[PDB]
């Protein structure tokens, strides 16, 4: 039949083709000889630091590519506009190596590349991104302002609104405007004598580095961290986001009156800071994004990871379950529990949440959308499946074909 | 080259050099990876009605024969040199070979020790292998079958086995067992399109009663078997009723759930599959092992396309159906799960919960790195379908490849 891969439903038995993956112009780390499609770091998209400026034929051709992207969007595909923009590119590219967007070529990239994305379930909502244009910003302190109207917007008293905040692209030979945090709110990580660590495990290098940097620190276990903004050619500077600004979510139980006893809770808004957005060859490396939070990612990863909070035992312990044995199922149960105290306690806070069950089948909505716009959607089942009750949503039983196609957000080395 | 395979619960390291030793292709190339594809798009196992390039068998077969006597510490020696000779005369002469008994022993075990979506490879050294290539006929491979069955039943204490049916040959048909399992419950089509019993087996079902199969009406009907010798209609043989043992469904604290009337039987023997052993192709080569309690408990049960029974339990347990966020799915699927596990330990049959087999399954990717350098191993098969990030397997990075010997998938005989 077609010559696209042949993707099958096994809950509903039916069959669709990706043709999309064909404008896939950037390999990924599979080969017939052996699948890498787990691993969560494979050198491929790797935005290793490029000091020397891109090679202008490189950069020329992905410069038309999204070009041509931009002008079929707006259905003027081969248009005198579309021509003449194309020449501009290459007069600019000619002159100075590089280019600049268009006001809406920025919005049109960044709402793509969230579109794109492979590993996030929340795509259906991809049209309603808010572009905060912030390619003016000149100081580590502007930028530090710029985020603080990002979270403020963003976080909108519990009703999350997404939005993504794009700062000055890379530039030849000068350095990158970075913000170290690898999200604008995570809990610090304090190394204990023993070895332990309180707080949050994930968070431990980040910290250390805030502490390095002048900042005074806490001793708790919800600690919320300064953010280290990096200006071109600059020391990082540290700045405290005004606890006001910051909305957190003391977690509570339904029924379970015992777990609000626990005092944990997680901040409301979810926002990616450390990722390159890459559009047309541009580089943007301080590019923060923000949507609201899939529950499990709270509840499941967060919480329970081993190498994470790992709660699993203490609420096990006080739901009085058998943790000496596996058939117990006591990791099961307590994990559903701590889930549903994070959807409760949301819910109750008036934050916005989505449940594993209602984003994937919102998920399920968006294939079928992308499916008929675009023949096909890239998506990374690992990912898109959530970390409990997986065969219990739809997305388990849906084959999906992984790709990367630009524009993209992809992973930038560290700036440290 | 090798890929760097890390584990993010313990930030350890390792290398892949295992993976350099695949001589097949899987269905991803750099363009995209389709992994999560559950069948092979042309990775099939295309028909025998000619022989396989002499050139193409003999490197596989002089490959699996260095293999073989590689394992028996006993490389470049006199035997080896010989038995090497004796399969280039065989291929050169009549297009084909014939194992003996030890290298078809050691190639079915390989076969599962190479299988990526398998989580019960730790076991892979204890199987039981069954030599059937010396059966003509529908009525001796039911009999093969029968004594496969009460082998690895062992009254409730479950050993792993194989039994293997003539290879295919040139030209001729193959022997087949048409069943996907040796024991499967019947799925009935009814009036409204729905379906009473296991929707899976819908085919399978109709198959039967159009070979003159008299069908029952109940939810839990154990299959007859459809086995075919070479170039014949299939026959329909009814198993012996003592010879399926069966698990009652009860919860250890809901005193309801056992009025649900659910059961399951107590040996997973997958007869679909094809092995390839040294180029040779085994159409029919029946294994089993024991379940592992998410199977049955989570995908069998709780399925939307098989069983779906989540919400009858989530109602039974009066729990709030009326909005997702309260997720009474997760509950339910929790108790059906601990009461799989609770039934089969009652009932004394072997079975193993997804914390323990997945606990198991990291002891053996370490137990290969050590020996072979390495696992193929496909996460999304590994990974169980409840509380995936609450298992060790979850954090660890895999590769997945295709070594031979190996069980593959092959078209239905009909
Ligand atoms: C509207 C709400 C949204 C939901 C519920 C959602 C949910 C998710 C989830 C569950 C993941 C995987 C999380 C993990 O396992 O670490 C993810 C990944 C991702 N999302 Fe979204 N998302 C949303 C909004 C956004 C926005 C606004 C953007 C970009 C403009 C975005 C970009 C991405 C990217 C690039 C990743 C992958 C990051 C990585 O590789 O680590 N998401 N999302
Ligand atoms: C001893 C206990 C065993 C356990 C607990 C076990 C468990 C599993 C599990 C959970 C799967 C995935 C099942 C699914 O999702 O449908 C699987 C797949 C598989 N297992 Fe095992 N296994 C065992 C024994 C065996 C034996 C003895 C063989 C072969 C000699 C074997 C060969 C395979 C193969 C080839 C697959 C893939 C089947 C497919 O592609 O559908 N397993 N096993
Ligand atoms: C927008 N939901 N999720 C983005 C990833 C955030 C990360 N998984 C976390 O739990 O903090
Ligand atoms: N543990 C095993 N040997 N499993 C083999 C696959 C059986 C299949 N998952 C079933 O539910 O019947
Ligand atoms: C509730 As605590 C022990
Ligand atoms: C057992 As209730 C209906
Ligand atoms: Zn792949």
């Amino acid at each position: 039949g077609p010559k696209f891969p042949r993707v099958k439903n096994w809950e509903l038995g039916s069959i669709t083709y990706d043709t999309l993956c064909a404008q896939s112009q950037q390999d990924g780390p599979c080969t017939p000889r052996r699948c890498l499609g787990s691993l969560v770091l494979p050198r491929k998209l790797q935005t290793r630091p490029s000091p020397g400026p891109p090679p202008a034929e490189q950069l020329l051709s992905q410069a038309r590519d999204f070009i041509n992207q931009y002008y079929s969007s707006i259905k003027r595909s081969g248009s005198q506009a579309h021509e003449e923009r194309l020449q501009e590119v290459e007069a600019e590219v000619a002159s100075t190596g590089t280019y600049h967007l268009r006001e809406s070529e920025l919005v049109f990239g960044a709402k793509q590349a969230w579109r794109n994305a492979p590993r996030c379930v929340g795509r259906i909502q991809w049209g309603k991104l808010q572009v905060f244009d912030a390619r003016d910003c000149s100081s580590a302190q502007e930028m530090f302002t710029y985020i603080c109207n990002h979270i403020k917007y963003a976080t909108n008293r519990g009703n999350l609104r997404s939005a993504i905040t794009v700062f000055p692209q890379r530039a030849p030979g000068r350095g990158d405007f970075r913000i170290w945090n690898s999200q604008l709110v995570r809990y610090a990580g304090y190394r204990q004598q023993d070895g332990s660590v309180r707080g949050d495990p994930a968070n431990v290098e980040i910290t250390e580095l805030c502490i390095q940097h002048g900042w005074t620190p806490g001793n708790g276990r919800f600690d919320v961290l300064p953010l280290l903004l990096q200006a071109p050619d600059e020391a990082p500077e540290l700045f405290v986001l005004p606890p006001e600004l910051v909305l957190e979510v003391p977690l509570e139980h339904p029924t379970l009156e015992w777990f609000a006893a626990l005092g944990l809770r997680w901040y409301a808004l979810p926002a990616v800071s450390n990722m390159l957005l890459e559009i047309g060859g541009l580089e943007f490396s301080a590019a923060p994004f923000s949507g609201w939070y899939m529950s499990t990612e709270i509840g499941t990863r967060n919480l329970c990871d081993p190498h994470r909070y790992n709660i699993l035992e203490d609420v096990a312990v006080c739901m009085d379950l058998d943790t000496r044995t596996t058939s117990s199922l006591w990791k099961d149960k307590a994990a559903v529990e701590i889930n549903l105290a994070v959807l409760h306690s949301f819910q109750l806070a008036k934050v916005t949440i989505v449940d594993h069950h209602a984003a994937t089948v919102s998920f399920m909505k968006h294939l079928d959308n992308e499916q008929k716009a675009r023949g096909g959607c890239p998506a990374d089942w690992a990912w898109i499946v959530p970390p409990i009750s997986g065969s219990l949503t739809p997305v388990f039983h849906q084959e999906m074909v992984n790709y990367i196609l630009s524009p993209a957000f992809r992973y930038q080395p560290d700036p440290w």
